[PDB]
């Protein structure tokens, strides 16, 4: 009984965790991770989850359980971290550095499957140069521009994905597949909008495949994705696989592009209130932009949550107050509409606990070394985080 | 030997020269004025940048969390002014501080915060010292600097209780929105102001008010003068940032902080060069966007540190910053000028917030070699 006794008595709950904290409601996570994984299998291709939104061990093995394939990082610090606990299957799909090639190798030779990414000849002569040198097939998939959002080939110019896939093919390296991210999806707010970009990512992330395999080169990977579009698509012929992150946890960004509702937010920053200036209807609490982060979002779609919803302590959304303003440690609570609330501090007493739903779910979790993983015997779990790189 | 050649990116450097120079300008304007600074760590937590602080003349620290407390105490700093209203659940950290030997000071706005002090503090035996938080700008916490009867209460539920009323303190936290030398120098007055009526009524309600704290960067810069003040508290200062810039207190080529960050690729249609210095790394503060200058998520300066003015980081996703012309043209050939691998240097919007980011700091020396300086992250 001793372990037992002990154990119990060292347990927390939401009213004994010191504020600010992230707390990852699990039921909700887990309600986000299944939608996510079925959808996928009805569609018959493989999910590579995203774990840059959490870079926690626990929920990428929550994502695992239910049937992901692999992951995707935005670090090789997420490719180690991942790799010392278990996974190989490891895409680092942010477009390769020459100098990062010793530590990719070195993942490599300890038995990471590493998979990068170029979107230039520069960048695929520096790849296959150093992999002839340290006699290393390095498997390279090309990143393809769809939307115009950020990196990548554009999917119609067959010149530069054959000068690429020729450099990475010819030169001994395994040209691995395709893919591209989808990133102006977060600009929509409609499901017609999101289907027709859906479909163009897939359109020309093949398009982009096609090409390859018609000049005689390999491409057997076809990877699109983001959580916008792999919740919109209708069809994704010819794609193997998607890669989505945000969804593991939702926030109010993917809440106001209408992939979700408020209620599938599973990640809230718990707030205790510290004062209040009455007469401007403001409670202060101690999560300010460093707990929530500086991410605003929602300030261009088609509701503006400040710096977050307020939730009370049970995770029910109070309609009409919002966090307006924040500094570092100190955030402002006060009504959405711009009014003053009369008696602002018995609605919301000194030393009572709120939770904040955020703009940007990746954004905020980054501000904690850990999440408390609440189970739904209101105990929680200290689940470890990554930051830095 | 680690170099900015040599380091991964991104990283955070401290340009430790300017970072001296910014030290020298703010303790000899202290000492000008006649008063103690209190900086505040929050900018860097970090042990050297403090160490580097004290020894310049500072006397004790500001804090914004109790975790910074116990960094700083366990590294031998004992005069710890925590500056958030104070909330009464974390009463037993802060007691734990003070009975393991911190000079833990703590502030309260409301008689329910002192109340609550004052009573734990008879329970366990502990005078804490509480200052009173006064409002002199209406941009966040504090009593109201003509609000008397709250003020006398909060005073008189502390010294009556049994506390230590030590002080009171304000932050004009509204200078941010100013970018003119007259319109500083009129707020860093309002703010001694305010702050000193609030000591002169305490000490006339015969209630002991020994310390006025007053201090923003920008107003502990514009000040002209600080008559009935015992110290001021100022953080970013130390790195000094674009916002700084902008609101007029320093210049660009004085900002100690800066984001090396590598070029992994382009848009040669668009005129950019992607670098890895996301907003991961710069954070997503955008504070120079409402001033009259907006930098984008950085300022571009080359691995020598010179500004590259006109370059920018016009957009950023989580890892991965999209550096163009400021002037919204498509440079042509940016690739030729900003070849893959190339290494730049960004400086932030907002040092606390960009500092947060990273694990460590990378100090730069004058010969070019780099030393690795921890800073805190969470609570
Ligand atoms: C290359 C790549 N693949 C998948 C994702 C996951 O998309 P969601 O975050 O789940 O929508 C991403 C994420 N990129 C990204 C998105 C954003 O907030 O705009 C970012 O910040 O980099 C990705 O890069
Ligand atoms: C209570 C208190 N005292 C001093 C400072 C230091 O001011 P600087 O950061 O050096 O100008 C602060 C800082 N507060 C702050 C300022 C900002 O608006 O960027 C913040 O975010 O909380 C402080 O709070
Ligand atoms: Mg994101
Ligand atoms: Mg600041």
């Amino acid at each position: 009984h001793h372990h037992h006794h002990h154990a119990m008595s060292m347990q927390d709950t939401l009213l004994t965790l010191d504020t600010p904290a992230a707390v990852i409601d699990l039921d909700r996570m887990q309600r986000n991770i299944a939608r996510m994984q079925q959808r996928m299998d009805a569609q018959g291709v493989r999910l590579r989850p995203h774990v840059k939104t959490s870079k926690s061990v626990p929920v990428a093995a929550a994502q695992r359980a239910a049937g992901a394939s692999g992951i995707t990082v935005s670090t090789l610090k997420e490719a180690e971290q991942f790799f010392a606990a278990g996974t190989t299957d490891i895409l680092y799909a942010v477009s390769m550095a020459p100098h990062r090639l010793p530590q990719a190798l070195q993942l490599r030779r300890r038995g990471c499957d590493l998979k990068l990414i170029v979107d230039s000849v520069a960048a695929a002569q520096a790849i296959a140069a150093f992999g002839r040198e340290q006699g290393e097939a390095f498997e390279v998939w090309i990143e393809i521009d769809t939307d115009g959002h950020r990196s990548g080939v554009g999917a119609d110019d067959t010149p530069l994905l054959l000068a690429i896939g020729r450099t990475l093919h010819d030169g001994g390296m395994r040209l691995g597949g395709v893919l591209t991210h989808a990133g102006s999806s977060y600009e929509l707010d409609t499901p017609e909008a999101l289907q027709a970009l859906a479909e163009r990512e897939r359109a020309g992330c093949v398009q982009a495949a096609e090409a390859l395999r018609a000049a005689g080169l390999p491409c057997p990977v076809v990877s699109v994705g983001s959580t916008p579009t792999a919740l919109a698509a209708s069809r994704l012929d010819g794609v193997t696989e998607v890669r989505a992150g945000v969804y593991v946890f939702f926030d109010l960004v993917m809440r106001n592009i209408g992939v979700c509702a408020a209620e599938d937010v599973a990640l809230s920053v718990l707030a205790t209130v510290i004062g209040h200036q009455a007469d401007k209807g403001w409670a202060i609490v101690d999560a300010g932009w460093m707990a929530m982060s500086r991410d605003r979002g929602t300030a261009r779609q088609k509701q503006d949550f400040g710096y977050g919803q307020v939730c009370d302590l049970q995770g029910r959304v109070m309609p009409g107050f919002v966090l307006t303003g924040a500094n570092q440690e100190h955030g402002i609570l006060a009504r959405a509409d711009g009014a003053a609330e009369a008696d602002i501090a018995t609605r919301f007493p000194l030393g009572t606990r709120l939770r904040i739903l955020p703009n940007a779910a990746c954004a905020t979790g980054a501000q904690f070394p850990a999440y408390q993983a609440l189970a739904a015997d209101g105990s929680v779990q200290t689940w470890e985080r990554l930051h830095g790189w």
